[PDB]
């Protein structure tokens, strides 16, 4: 039995605890994993000093080559908008991407803008001022979310861009997907992006959005994969899911990374790390669902269980899988 430690992105984590209690319970392995941040992630990896790094933004293939790292996607996740707004109830709602944008910029403040109101036509909305949520430090889901905006909003593209920090023109700073979570449940008329399951779980009110296609879709677990039915990953794994074409593609879809290091100076745990992930891809598909992640496809994990056989090694070049 090992005990095994990663550190990183807390989009994933609601699976990840999830499949590290089963994994114990089945097998005696334990995996302790620490929702800090993709940002967190990426320094701890690098730091060596945890087992597995996640991120939800990918390294670049220099980058991983100048830090000796790998990098493998694990699951399929997407990015909704957790609202309070008194009267209205989850789902109701509609935004596109540009008019997301103008609320993040501060242009639009209260819930009755005339821009809401056009995209919601039966909507009875209220005078409510808009209370922006966004994340206070270094995040992965900051990243899928800016890379949505910067696409859709022109004015964000130019004036505060793409980032896992970013300036923000307005917003109220939450700690994590769950801070997020928290502070939109407490605060009426806010309004703050978050992992889906964090919604779900705290029964938060979403809103939907319009496609790349132009049409209104609901955050589910099918529509994230929808998203991603496109995806040529055997080109990369480094697949931007945003605003993605085709039938109900939820536009903010993203998968998400785990780090590793290449040369495995201690084996045994790099071993084990790949068992745990080799049990979840295999066995992990039904958690992952009932978490509303999507799975990949088995080609994908296919690609990843050849890439391992490939790239992870110990300091005599022995592969660990
Ligand atoms: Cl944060």
């Amino acid at each position: 039995e090992a005990s095994l430690t990663g550190a990183g992105a807390t989009f994933p984590a609601p699976v990840y605890a999830k499949w590290a209690d089963t994994y114990q319970k089945e097998t005696g392995n334990k995996v302790n994993y620490q929702g800090i941040g993709s940002s967190g992630g990426v320094k701890q990896i690098i730091a060596n000093t945890v087992d597995f790094g996640a991120s939800d933004a990918p390294l670049s293939d220099e980058k991983l080559a100048q830090e000796g790292l790998f990098q493998f996607p694990t699951v399929i996740g997407g990015v909704v908008l957790a609202v309070n707004i008194p009267g209205l109830k989850s789902g109701e709602l509609v935004l596109d991407g540009k008019t997301l944008g103008d609320i993040y910029l501060g242009k639009i403040k209260k819930w009755d803008d005339e821009a809401i109101a056009k995209l919601n036509p039966g909507l009875k909305l209220p005078s409510q001022n808009i209370a922006v949520v966004r994340r206070a430090g270094g995040s992965g889901t900051s990243f899928v979310f800016t890379s949505y905006l910067a696409k859709v909003n022109e004015e964000w593209k130019n004036n505060v861009g793409t980032g896992s920090t970013v300036k923000w023109p307005i917003g109220l700073g939450g700690k994590g997907n769950d801070g997020i979570a928290a502070f939109v449940q407490r605060l009426p008329g806010a309004i703050g992006y978050v992992e889906y399951a964090y919604a779900k779980q705290n029964n938060l009110a979403y809103t939907k959005l319009i496609s790349a296609d132009g049409k209104p879709v609901s955050p589910t677990e099918e529509n994230f994969a929808n998203a991603a039915k496109g995806a040529d990953w055997s080109k990369t794994f480094a697949q931007d899911l945003t605003n993605q074409k085709g039938e109900d593609a939820w536009p903010i879809t993203s998968t998400t990374f785990i780090l590793i290091h290449k040369d495995q100076k201690k084996p045994e745990q790099g071993t084990e790390v790949l068992k745990f992930f080799d049990w979840a891809y295999k066995t992990g598909a039904k958690q992952a669902n009932d978490l509303d992640y999507a799975s990949l496809p088995d080609s994908v994990v296919e690609q990843v269980r050849a890439a391992w056989k490939t790239n992870i090694k110990d300091s005599s070049g022995k592969p660990l899988y």
